């Protein structure tokens, strides 16, 4: 797996941007996050059927991409997905259903993209030792699934900012709720790409409020994971830095890909990237924690491959060229 990646979400559905068959996806994407595995009534058995092709056709298309060095990952959740693991029985249905899908289609890994049903209960105060069943069981399930496959099994996640960087402000309910998940699976985590969009403002480690879709915001939010940060206003409760090679930034491919804002122009984003990766500043207000950069910063994720194709391939062309050209 390359050192500077483009990870793109792939719509297993037509939302007006159309379907792109797998072999027609631009080769500039290194990893394709197939979107999404969702659930029915029991909210724990994950299901997936391809939007085009026989099952065998879809599996063959995945095999073709893998033969070209690409990774194809099953994303679980999304805007509409609901996964609830209140007890061990539910956890086991989740594990078995996902393993079955990985086996059936030959997915290279899984992406945790759960955007509901995740809360730190009252008294759940320690990110190293979570107590809320949903969180404890997700961690257990993720570790179990990862340990069911070989060394190249890919694990990613795409939490919204409140769940991660929001932990700088509060630790409870959704605030910081992915922190125990991240920590609990860190030794199996390939990378995390927080969604830096549909996100309003975010507080940086300088205590300043930043607006989504600005270079300063991208640097401030990424730096939290690159450097680590105190949780919930408690100086003695530090969330440790991830490896730089585990940190990505998730961005909208086009303005319309994130209807509540967050899109950033490649010109502005390259300022943020040069600062993050090389410590080369751009006159921004945010001061990077390590002023000579985090060279192993892993790259960019986008919602989505489909949106990118409808927007002159702006995201894929701009950022592939940027990363290739370093
Ligand atoms: C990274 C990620 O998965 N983001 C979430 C997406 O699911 C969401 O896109 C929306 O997904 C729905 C299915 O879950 C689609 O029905 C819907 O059309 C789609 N919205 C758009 C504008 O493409 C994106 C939207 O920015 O953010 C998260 O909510």
């Amino acid at each position: 797996l390359g050192s500077k990646l483009l990870v793109g979400y792939w719509h297993n559905f037509d939302n007006g941007t159309g379907i792109i068959k797998l072999k027609d996806v631009s080769p500039k994407w290194d990893v394709i996050n197939v979107s999404f595995g969702e659930t029915g009534g029991d909210r724990s058995t994950v299901e997936f059927s391809p939007v085009y092709g026989t099952d065998a056709d879809f599996k063959s298309d995945i095999s073709y991409l893998k033969s070209k060095g690409k990774k194809v990952v099953l994303s679980i959740g999304g805007q509409n997905g609901v996964v609830l693991l209140p007890d061990n029985a539910a956890k086991d249905r989740f594990i078995n259903s996902i393993q079955s899908l990985i086996d059936k289609y030959g997915f290279d890994g899984i992406d945790i993209d759960l955007q509901s049903g995740i809360y730190l209960n009252g008294n759940d105060t320690n990110f190293k030792n979570p107590t809320t069943p949903q969180i404890v069981n997700l961690i257990s399930a993720i570790r179990t699934i990862s340990d069911h496959y070989g060394p190249d099994f890919l694990l990613s996640m795409a939490p919204e900012t409140a769940y991660v960087q929001g932990g700088y402000s509060a630790y409870g309910s959704i605030w910081g709720a992915y922190l125990p998940i991240i920590y609990g699976v860190k030794d199996k985590l390939t990378y995390i790409h927080v969604q830096h969009f549909n996100a309003g403002s975010g507080i940086g480690m300088d205590g300043n409020n930043y607006n989504q879709g600005t270079a300063d915001y991208e640097v401030a939010m990424a730096d939290m994971l690159l450097h680590g940060f105190p949780v919930g206003g408690n100086a003695n409760n530090i969330f440790p830095a991830l490896r730089s090679d585990q940190v990505m930034i998730g961005l909208p491919a086009a303005p319309a890909a994130a209807p509540s804002g967050g899109y950033i122009s490649p010109t502005e984003m390259k300022k943020a990237l040069n600062y993050i990766i090389k410590g080369v500043p751009f006159g921004g207000k945010y001061k990077l924690s390590n002023q000579s950069g985090y060279p192993a910063f892993r790259g960019l994720m986008s919602w989505s491959i489909n949106w990118d194709a409808k927007n002159n391939f702006e995201f894929s062309n701009n950022y592939r060229t940027y990363f290739d050209g370093l």
